[PDB]
């Protein structure tokens, strides 16, 4: 008896997937949508180099700690890379005001250029470019921040200065305010019990009255110099009126703001010669997969952070391999050139044949599904600027629970997406196999006995042309009716 | 030979949809769930008018800048509409404290009424209602904020005032503190080198010591008047003790808070004669669709912001139109009065007929699906109050990434929702058509030949009563068995 | 004529569910994924007891208001339970600085121990342990915070103190700064118009200059004592230099930080003898269900807050039962008579009739639905939930940011949970239909033309089919050829009759 069977592809794969309904289902192929790779690399971001602060803190670098390299040429950077514990920080003790807000402005810049803003020689009856042993060039020297000019010996005299930004870029300036320890120290340094400074930027007034007060000794100092900064926009002016206790913004930085705030990547590692679309402090996430379980904080074009161990989409078929029987009893290791197909038996021989059209149709559909799940993750620029000052822990906690909130959303949704889609993909394969089965069944009608195992017992001699017609949907029922009827009669007696 | 076919509706639609499996699939009908219309209108919000500040800033209007229209009668508003750069702002230079917090309180109010709080005539040996050329009615005048009474010539004398809020609404009061330029100016205005004010609201004490300091000249002023505000709750008291340098809250506003914070809409446009459930600064989003791609910031009962270009749900069938064949080969342009139905062929004639019951059932199901996807988007009141002071850029950044976070959540989920639901809607239609096919098939049994094209070749004369019985599920197989068997015999040999 | 039918379970259930396509569909069984119970209970959190402040505020308890119970032994707590309006708060009027940040540190602690930090007798020519009628032990008395030592009569003299934390846990210290009303009061208390204090913790300097200023009368006081706090880490030092107007941190608390910030639960209720994985101020949420509509704010291992009134997953079948007498199959509805499974058979032959469940198909579907329900629940594996969402009174804009963050997540979870249920219910019902149809097809392909498909889910068998024959069909071992002849002959009678 000639036979034609419907069946599907099996293989040697050990891969499994989970669905909403079933766990650890063996499948012929699958595809991960979760980026998990740790490489520990620090790279350029979208072809743009980071600023390597070496062993200096950002304030130390900005203010020009003598132990920190000077910015000689116009530069740019995608993010800032800083050591977790810089050797060279603020050398003369004092607070650096609003560092977090400053980071927002300079984390990603397109032009960045140091320029002399003030001719310090224009002031009379004072000393300039003063130095201190707390800020040495190297072992035992005495120097100071390059950009910040410590003026002394005011003797209560008022210095007046005005500046106009006639360039096309905003100007970043940083200055210092000297808090002396006692009246004696105040006299030694300035020769008067006065020393207040008002610095005005645009319409904004900043006034620093003389403060004399003892503090604990840090780096050989019971006194402090507190640091502040401001931005002078194109065509804006700034002015200074000082009677003492002031560290002048002799040098400043012209810079061009960017739209995408990155932040500071804190790492001991050095910058490698590599490029990534997404960067973290423990490595690059150089991947367009929609999810990652590598790190909560990152910068650039990044997958969503989730806590999943894996997210594997089924793509292939249930891997349940079995005259040969058909799809009802399992898959065919022997069907090697497609997903769904046929096996035939007649006088001329036997063999497997793939349904190329049905296979390709399903391939396009599953590929479209996976690509949709991946490509629809079109994200906002990811930032790592998530710091607040030390008296703002409540805000940092809000920042933390915001990220916890999104973490729980993406984790749950990604996890359920995978389980649901895997269930459907497997049903989709079954529906496709059943369709080939039905297409054969309705062609043969009562010219065949449905064996119930995915195969048909044909009630007439069916040569290779006949087999091809069934597989091609061009089988003529009437052409074989008579022969089929005669064979059926014999069956109806035996 | 009599025939009955199962088929479905095609039409002239050019609409396409995307599914998880396929792209740009032609369908007979579809429905957008994404609001995209730009109208540029500023409207009432749920029948409630906004406050139009004209060309004044909110502080200028509240304090009663002479160039700003006075609130003459009690009012209310759903939101505040302010020019992006108001012509009339703070006339006497100084800072307005905590504007952002104030906006939370007065952006959406149910009552707002000005009332005189202090009889300024009760104070002796001072001058009141002082004016200044920086706050003119117009060119060359000298006037002042209507609500704020500038007291001078204290000569260090202590003024004492107490007030009890015996109304049921909170009372908003705004005051000013004069920072003079130098001792001489302090003398000219107050006749004493003293001038401190303590203002107490409920259990809260605010002390404003005398500050004398030069600032840069703004509008002819090197001195400053800085503005502060407070809220005196129902049955709370406030009191003032002042020796000078004080601008008194002669007038204040009783106001009724609402639960739903809206905010300030910044636009040059005027308030039009329209009404919307959701408003943005570039136009109304007067729509109950679950998503919108119009603007990140909005107020009211609003769809979620997404970055999608379109979100179109399939509602109708694949629009793939094809003696006539049935559903296997495509849809019927000839089936005009339903989604699924039949075509029959007999001696009495031929024609199309819709399955009304199957069509209505599917219509109800799809209507339910679309309405669920829309109506389940039942949202919290949307606010545009997302401002922080200029020294809080880190918090504004937190606010920005929060919205970036939700934008990415809603965009990805809406996009995938549409793709998944479109796939299922198309399969739903296939399943319904297949059901009608099976229902005909199992009635006819071997009284007909399944032609494999969605049509049946009936082996007996099947009149309109017979055709109706098949479509109605009341066909009697046994009634036509004998006649059918005879035709089959001719077939099993012929 | 012998018959075999394929059908499914019905019962007396009145439960309904909603799907994307249909509303209020009666089903034989279902399962809620929404925790809705209000119990008003305050419990231990994961076996860890809360700190009950009784009728005291957290600052009053920390500083040792005499009317508040003293911490006598080392302790621990999962969260802090405070009355909404404590009777005993700050007795000497003044502001308590940065309470919100402090809460982040002490809301959940593993060791917490009061210890004397400063020997106050080391200071000469001053008075210590000063008291005030605003902080009494009882009626008409005068006392003071136990932990805070009010030093007076400095007479401008500088006191100096240095301390090193030589223990293994951080040290919380709390101090006070006296703002006097006027020069006369300043003189009465300190005998000098000076009184500034500098307190240094590690490298962090805090200076509190003398402020003399009148305020309104609160609890009989026009003056103020303002409170501040700091944390001295293991091996860190702190120091104090004061010339007056200072209330000293004589006692402090050693404590061990935890990773999971809980917060303050505000309630009038007392602590019950119960245990919960998630707690709110209106009751325990002792449930691993993925969603809850009980309260926006909670602590612990908690379901996500949603605004849904209900989220009921279908588990069982459409409960649409069919109206001796011929019985139809699945096409016309379910079987009240099928009691031992979800899907199964009904047969009729010469030996009798009866219902029988398909055990294998029932078990397979039960495992599948159980897996589905458990996935929807167990994948909700959440970050520790916190209720610390407070900011100072001059920070309403940040509180508003916090509020809209929560509104934002509320809208996400509500919409997604609601649609998850509608989608999954639609699919669960289709899943049952597909399983029933599979049994139908398996019988059909076995019988072939040895039977007439009646179209109601039943087959009229064209030969005598006894109990062995019926068992074979149900077991998939029916032999078509064994009955072909008899079936064909019976078909002949039909093709003429
Ligand atoms: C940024 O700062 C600059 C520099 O000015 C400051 O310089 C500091 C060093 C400090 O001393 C500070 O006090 C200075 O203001 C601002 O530009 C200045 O603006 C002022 C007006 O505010 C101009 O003053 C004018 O000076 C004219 C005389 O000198 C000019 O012309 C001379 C030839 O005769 C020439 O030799 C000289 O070098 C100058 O070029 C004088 O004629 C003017 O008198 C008229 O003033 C008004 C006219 O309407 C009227 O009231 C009066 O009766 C007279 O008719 C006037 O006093 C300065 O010239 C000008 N300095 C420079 C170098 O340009 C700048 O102000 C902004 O730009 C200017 C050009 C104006 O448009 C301003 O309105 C504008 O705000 C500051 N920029 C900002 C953003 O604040
Ligand atoms: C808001 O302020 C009002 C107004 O009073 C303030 O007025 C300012 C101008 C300023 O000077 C401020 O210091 C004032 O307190 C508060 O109401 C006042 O409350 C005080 C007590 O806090 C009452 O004082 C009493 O006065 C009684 C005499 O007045 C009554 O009789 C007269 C009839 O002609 C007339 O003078 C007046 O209209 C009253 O009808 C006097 O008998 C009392 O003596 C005994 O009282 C207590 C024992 O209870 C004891 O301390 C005292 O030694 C005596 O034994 C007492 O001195 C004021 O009468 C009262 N003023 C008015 C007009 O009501 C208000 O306080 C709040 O309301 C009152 C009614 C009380 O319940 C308070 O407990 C409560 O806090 C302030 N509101 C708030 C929330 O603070
Ligand atoms: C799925 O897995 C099975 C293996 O588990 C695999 O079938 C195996 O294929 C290999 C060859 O790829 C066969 O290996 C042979 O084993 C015989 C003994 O049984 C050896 O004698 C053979 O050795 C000769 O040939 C080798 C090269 O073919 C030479 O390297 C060697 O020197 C000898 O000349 C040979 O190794 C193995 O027998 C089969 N096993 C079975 C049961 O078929 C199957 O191919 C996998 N499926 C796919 C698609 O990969
Ligand atoms: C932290 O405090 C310790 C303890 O010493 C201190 O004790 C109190 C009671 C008071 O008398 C202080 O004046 C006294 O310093 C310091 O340890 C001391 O170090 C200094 C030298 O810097 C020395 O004078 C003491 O003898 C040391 N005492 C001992 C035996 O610990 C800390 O000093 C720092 O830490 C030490 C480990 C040591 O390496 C020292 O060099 C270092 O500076 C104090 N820390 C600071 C910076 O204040
Ligand atoms: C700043 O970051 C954004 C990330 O949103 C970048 O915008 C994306 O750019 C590419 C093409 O320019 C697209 O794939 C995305 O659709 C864009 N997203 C959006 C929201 O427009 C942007 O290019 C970045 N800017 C720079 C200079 O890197
Ligand atoms: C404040 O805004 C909220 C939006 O959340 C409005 O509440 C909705 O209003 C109607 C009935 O008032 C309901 O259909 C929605 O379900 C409500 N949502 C909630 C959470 O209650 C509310 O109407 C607004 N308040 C006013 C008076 O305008
Ligand atoms: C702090 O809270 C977290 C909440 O995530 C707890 O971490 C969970 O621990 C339990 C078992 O203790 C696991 O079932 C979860 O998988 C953990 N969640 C995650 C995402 O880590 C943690 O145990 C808590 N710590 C303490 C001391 O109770
Ligand atoms: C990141 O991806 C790009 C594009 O695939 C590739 O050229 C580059 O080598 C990748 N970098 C790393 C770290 O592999
Ligand atoms: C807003 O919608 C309502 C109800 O659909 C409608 O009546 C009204 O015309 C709309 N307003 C605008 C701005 O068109
Ligand atoms: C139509 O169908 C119903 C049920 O299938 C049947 O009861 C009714 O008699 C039919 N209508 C006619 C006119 O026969
Ligand atoms: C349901 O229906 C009737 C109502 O009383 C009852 O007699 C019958 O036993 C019930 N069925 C079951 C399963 O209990
Ligand atoms: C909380 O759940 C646990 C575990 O199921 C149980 O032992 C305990 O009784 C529950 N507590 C409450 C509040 O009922
Ligand atoms: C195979 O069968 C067909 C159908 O009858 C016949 O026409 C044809 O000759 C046969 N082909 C060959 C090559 O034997
Ligand atoms: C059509 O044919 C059927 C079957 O013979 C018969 O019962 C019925 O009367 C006929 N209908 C009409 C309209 O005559
Ligand atoms: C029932 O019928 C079968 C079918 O031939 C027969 O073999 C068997 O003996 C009968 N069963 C019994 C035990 O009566
Ligand atoms: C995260 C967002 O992505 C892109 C930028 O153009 C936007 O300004 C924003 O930074
Ligand atoms: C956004 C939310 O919607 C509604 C209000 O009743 C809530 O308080 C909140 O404003
Ligand atoms: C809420 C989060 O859940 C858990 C902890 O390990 C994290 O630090 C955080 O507390």
């Amino acid at each position: 008896g000639d036979q034609i069977c419907i069946g599907y592809h099996s293989n040697n794969s050990t891969q499994t997937v989970n669905t909403l309904l079933e766990s650890n289902v063996p499948v012929t192929s699958s595809h991960s949508i979760l980026e998990k790779e740790h490489n520990g690399l620090l790279c350029k971001l979208k072809g743009k180099a980071p600023l390597d602060l070496i062993d200096c803190s950002l304030p130390a670098w900005l203010m020009g700690n003598p132990k920190c390299d000077e910015l000689l040429t116009a530069s740019e950077w995608a993010y800032i890379k800083e050591d977790p514990e810089p050797e060279n920080g603020i050398c003369f003790p004092g607070d650096f005001d609003s560092l977090e807000d400053l980071i927002l402005l300079v984390s990603n810049t397109d032009h960045f250029r140091k320029e002399k803003i003030i001719d310090m020689t224009r002031f009379s009856d004072v000393t300039t470019n003063n130095v201190d042993s707390a800020c040495p060039y190297d072992t035992n020297g005495a120097s100071f921040y390059r950009n910040l000019n410590w003026v002394q010996q005011n003797k209560g005299k008022q210095l007046i200065f005005h500046y106009q930004n006639s360039e096309n870029n905003p100007l970043l300036i940083i200055w210092g305010v000297h808090q002396t320890s006692n009246a004696a120290e105040q006299n030694t340094y300035y020769g008067s019990q006065t020393g207040s400074t008002t610095i005005t930027i645009g319409e904004e007034t900043n006034t620093y009255p003389l403060v004399i007060s003892e503090s604990s000794i840090l780096n050989g100092h019971s006194d402090r110099i507190n640091y502040f900064w401001g931005v002078v926009n194109p065509n804006q002016n700034f002015s200074i009126v000082s009677t003492g206790n002031f560290i002048w913004p002799e040098y400043g930085y012209f810079f061009q703001k960017t739209t995408n705030i990155s932040g500071i990547i804190k790492s001991s590692e050095k910058i490698s010669d590599c490029d990534t679309i997404c960067q973290t402090k423990i490595g690059a996430i150089n991947s367009t997969l929609p999810f990652q379980n590598i790190h909560q904080n990152a910068i650039g074009d990044c997958p969503k952070y989730v806590k999943a161990q894996e997210l594997v989409l089924a793509t292939g078929l249930r891997n349940n391999p079995i005259a040969i029987a058909g799809f009802i009893e399992g898959g065919w290791q022997g069907l090697i050139d497609g997903w769904y197909g046929y096996h035939h038996q007649n006088s001329e021989g036997s063999g497997y044949a793939a349904d190329k059209e049905a296979t390709q149709k399903a391939v396009d559909a599953i590929t479209t599904k996976v690509n949709n799940i991946i490509d629809k993750m079109n994200t906002q620029f990811e930032s790592t600027a998530k710091e607040f000052n030390k008296i703002e822990m409540r805000i940092k906690h809000l920042s933390d629970r915001v990220d916890d909130g999104f973490l729980d959303v993406w984790s749950y949704n990604a996890e359920l997406l995978v389980l649901l889609e895997n269930e459907r993909t497997l049903d989709f394969h079954d529906a496709n196999v059943n369709n080939l089965y039905q297409k054969v069944k309705v062609q043969l009608k009562d010219n065949a006995i449905d064996m119930g195992n995915g195969c048909f017992k044909i009630l007439h001699k069916c040569n290779n042309t006949c087999m091809d017609d069934i597989k091609n949907g061009t089988y003529n029922y009437y052409e074989y009716r008579k022969e089929s009827h005669l064979e059926k009669q014999k069956i109806d007696s035996g």
